[PDB]
Order: structure tokens, then sequence, then C-alpha cells
């Protein structure tokens, strides 16, 4: 019997957060927005209730969480060897960002870490995200508030959708900021790895490490909708697609929205963070009209629309080169 509490995203009700806080000190999971997506959350030093997010999501145990904290002293608790990046971390902490470090806490059970030696560690900068983890007083292990294989949550519609019924409370603050999960970044390696893109672009880190390594999973994309999902990355062939795909529905920009019957406007090409802000609601929304194929127009990979084409690769049926 799932309570949903509407707070300020920058000033929210304290109240609301203790009761959130009791919840998580029960080892229970609750929901809660991040300037990135929502995300489903425990006591990250407790075992058992990190199971059941695992559980919620349908995830493999080989897939780690990530562990949400909101100071640089509880970073000194979980993490070793990241003195030199330091300055680094407080020029995008808080932030969308997610690093990997190796782990130094006893605290956290294998299960969260999935028995790995490292600890992928995040400092949101959502009001709500942490002063619930301060108020709380343990770091929240909190992959994205969605089932497995569905778009992360970027508002409580999406979260309802998935989870009514089987948590205890969500904690609604409006559609995310960024629309996309924060870039990762793993830094125990003698070069640092991208191992997701997000609203920290890859151009930034590429400045600030040139030896960054971008792997080939990422490059070449998990975020699905329940309808057969077209990513069409050469608009020559969009014509081709429409025909071949009849029963059809959209998702382009505002500055080709007049070139198609039935379409969602994710976004504009104007200002591309309005499309990041959107694509997992858009993919929502077209899975529920009555078309069999969702056709989505590509993007470059470049900025936000590197971590969009991302998403979109990893999620589409088929793409067309
Ligand atoms: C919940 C949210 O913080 C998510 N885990 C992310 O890294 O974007």
């Amino acid at each position: 019997s799932t309570r949903v509490l509407k707070v300020d995203p920058l000033f929210p009700d304290e109240k609301v957060l203790k009761e959130a806080a009791e919840l998580l000190r029960n080892g229970e999971v609750i929901i809660f927005p991040t300037e990135t997506v929502y995300g489903i959350g425990a006591d990250a030093y407790n075992e058992e209730a990190c199971k059941k997010i695992f559980k919620l999501k349908e995830r493999p145990a080989d897939n780690p969480l990530i562990v949400h904290i909101h100071s640089f002293k509880q970073l000194e608790e979980i993490a070793e060897g990241y003195e030199p990046h330091l300055d680094f971390l407080k020029k995008f902490w808080p932030g969308p960002l997610t690093v990997i470090f190796r782990k130094k806490s006893e605290k956290i059970p294998p299960v969260v870490t999935a028995d790995l030696p490292t600890v992928a560690v995040r400092m949101p900068a959502h009001p709500v995200a942490l002063k619930l983890i301060e108020l709380f007083g343990h770091p929240i292990a909190a992959p994205s508030a969605n089932i497995s294989g569905r778009p992360s949550a970027t508002n409580v519609k999406h979260v309802i959708e998935d989870f009514m019924g089987k948590v205890k409370l969500i904690i609604d603050a409006g559609d995310t900021p960024f629309g996309l999960e924060s870039t990762i970044v793993d830094l125990t390696k003698e070069k640092p790895v991208l191992l997701r893109p997000g609203p920290v672009e890859v151009e930034r880190l590429k400045e600030l490490f040139p030896e960054l390594v971008v792997p080939d999973f990422v490059r070449k994309g998990h975020y699905a909708p329940l309808k057969p999902l077209i990513l069409v990355e050469d608009l020559t062939k969009m014509e081709e697609v429409l025909k071949k795909y009849p029963d059809h529905v959209v998702i382009c920009v505002e500055e080709r929205k007049e070139l198609y019957d039935d379409r969602i406007v994710v976004g504009s090409l104007k200002n591309p963070y309005s499309i990041a802000q959107n694509i997992f609601s858009a993919l929502r929304e077209a899975e529920k009209m009555g078309k069999e194929y969702i056709i989505v127009e590509g993007f470059e990979e470049r900025g936000i629309l590197f971590a969009v084409m991302n998403r979109l690769r990893k999620a589409a049926t088929e793409i067309v080169r």
C-alpha cells in the first residue's frame, strides 16, 4: 500500500525525509528523486535490504549498486586511493557523476558491490537525496527506479507504473532535471575509463583526462519500451523505414515534427538537454499508443546526445546505419 509524498526539490519537508529515513532503518526499500533519474534505494550497510532491490528490479547479482553519499567525509569511510582525484571530485560533486574506486569499507556487504574489490560512488546534486542521506545517517545504495529492461523513471508516473504496491514510499519531487543516469568514470586503472555516458559529457572528461578510454560497449550500446524499437541513425532512410515498418509512431525533434503523421516531439535540436530530459518519458508514452513499431530519429554522437544515443542503441530492436 504505497504512499506517494510530494516534496519541494530545493527545501523539502524534512518530516517527509524523516519518514523515508525510518523506512530505511527498518531495512525497507524506498524510491527518491535525484538530478539524474529516480532511485530505488536501501541502507547500503544492510545486506537483506539491498537484496530486495535486486529482486524488485529483476537484476543480475553481478551488476553492482551505486552507493550514494552526502559528504567527502563519507567518501573517506567507503573508498581508498582517491586522494589524487580529490580536486576533480570537488569540481563535479555534488553532481551527475559516479566514480569507481577501490573498496575500503567493511560495512558495505558483497551484494552491494557484486563481490568486486571496487565500489561505485555518487554524491547526487539534489537536495532531497542529499538531505535524505544525511538525515538517514548511512549511504544509500540505489540503481535507477525501474523494472530492469524498462526505461529509467524520470518522474513519479513512471515509478508508479513499475512499483505501485511493491514499495512502502515514493518521494515525488517532479521530473528529474537531466532525465539520464550519471556519467560513470572508473578511476582505479592506469588510464580512466568511461563506463556509462551521462550529463558529465565525454568532451569535458577528455579535456581533464586526455588518456580517457571509451570502450566499444559504450560506443555501440536495457532502457527498452514494450513495443519493437527502430532507431534510424541515417535520416535519409527515414522515408524508407516509415513504409517498411508500417504501423508506427515516431519520436522526433521539434525541427522535424511537421514531417510526420503520428509523432511525439521529444525536444528540439536547439536545446538538446530537452531531448535528454524527455527521451525516457517519450519511450513510455510511445509504447502505450496503439502502434506496433516505435521509430526514433538518431542524434549526433556529441554532448548530452552521446548519452542519449548510448541509451537508444541499448534499447533498439533494429538500428539503421
Ligand atoms: C539513482 C541515480 O542516482 C542513478 N543511480 C544514477 O547513477 O544516475
